[PDB]
């Protein structure tokens, strides 16, 4: 049966989707295309061609940022058995989005753009790097409280990208262990082949070898501070999500 | 029935997307957009987690750069009624490249670059702007000779842009008889209505408003000249087409 590791950009998908890929090979992850070979991101399938087989025999493990409602899932719609929903504090995916777009905190205009155009779509909607991973709790709702709308047979975990960090071996052993891939032995091994550190040494590595790759508010200036509150304990979706996973 | 537009990359693809939507239409193409609304770019759609359905009752018109062969194409294997292949010459194709990525007839050492990997992928390959479409015998072989491998059921027109450029209502009106979709009066304005100049200005035009957009060899150096005559004459499958589409 199909198996998903659902998250909205930026929610550390390449970290948990790469200490997966170790943990199954028992072995770290040599260079960067290690990670789709071990935890095909969908949308990457899809940009060649590829389409993996509706209804496998054995479990097939996938990533996504699509919203599980897509037109495009609706062939795993009965096959899909588990989604691991990896879940991030919206502020710190906002902010992430700067730094991966080389923006500075001192380019303050072009970040006010960044966290207003975030703020007013409920998340990434208007960033044309990625498509169709709608609103953050648009997505998150849809891989969780509404995913039988999109996979009737689906049991879901969530894991806040926060949990992880905090304790590595403990949460990814909850998602080992949901998605029954063996025994907690191997936890500890993959935690520490896929740190932070390991992993820029892993991506520079990469980039090298010619291989294809890739805090807080109060800085940009008290009224998106509030404009965020307000979004943050107002009465939408977005405030429930935030409430539901601890980021209010 | 399914239909397909089958092109390989700088083949004139948005050109004949376009004049089948203005003809299709009855008016002109306003904005860009309106290509991929007219005659969706699968790649586009699979791009948003959009799927068009497979087996629809009614004709539905698409184009894509993939090789027939592609497994996510393998979904419309059996409602596949028709394929339009539209087919340019390789060194315009090429050249093409070189164009739409910037460089100048003065660049000789980035364009030697380009026709040395384009000559030794017999294609675009090595471009990591597409996925998935091959090489250029290898993309026509799929959607010609070997169609039924990959769509049992369908009936193939391969349209030369060369023909298409030389009498534009003349070979339009073979793909809109083909395709079946109306008389051959409109075919007069949808020629009229895409033109180069109106398709510039309606590029331009729409890339102003915000929305979403995109000869000879002898001037490189004579051993690229001989490179290219050599490949354009030996015995593979690319000196084989290059002299059925008239190439050579």
């Amino acid at each position: 049966m199909m198996c998903w590791i659902a998250s909205y950009p930026k929610a550390g998908g390449h970290w948990l989707r790469c200490m997966l890929t170790s943990y199954v090979t028992g072995e770290p992850v040599e260079t960067w295309p290690g990670i789709q070979a071990g935890v095909p991101h969908l949308e990457g399938l899809l940009r060649d061609g590829e389409a993996p087989s509706a209804d496998p025999d054995e479990q097939v493990l996938l990533a996504t940022h699509f919203t599980a409602d897509r037109p495009v899932l609706r062939f795993y719609r009965e096959s899909t058995a588990k989604v691991v929903c990896l879940i991030r504090n919206p502020r710190d995916a906002m902010l992430s989005l700067m730094r991966m777009k080389g923006i500075p905190p001192e380019d303050v205009e072009a970040c006010r753009k960044i966290a207003e155009t975030f703020i007013a779509d409920e998340g990434f909607s208007s960033v044309r790097i990625w498509a169709g991973e709608g609103s953050w709790p648009e997505n998150i709702r849809s891989w969780t409280d509404s995913v039988h709308e999109s996979f009737p047979n689906a049991a879901v975990l969530a894991v806040r990208y926060e949990d992880l960090r905090k304790d590595p071996e403990g949460e990814l052993w909850k998602v080992v262990d949901f998605l029954e891939l063996g025994g907690r032995d191997g936890v500890a091994d993959a935690v520490a082949n896929c740190t932070l550190e390991r992993m820029r040494e892993m991506e520079e590595r990469s980039k090298l070898l010619g291989l294809e790759t890739t805090k807080s508010l109060k800085f940009m200036g008290d009224d998106i501070e509030k404009a965020y509150a307000d979004l943050l304990h107002g009465e939408t979706d977005f405030a429930h999500y935030a409430r539901l996973y601890g980021y209010a």
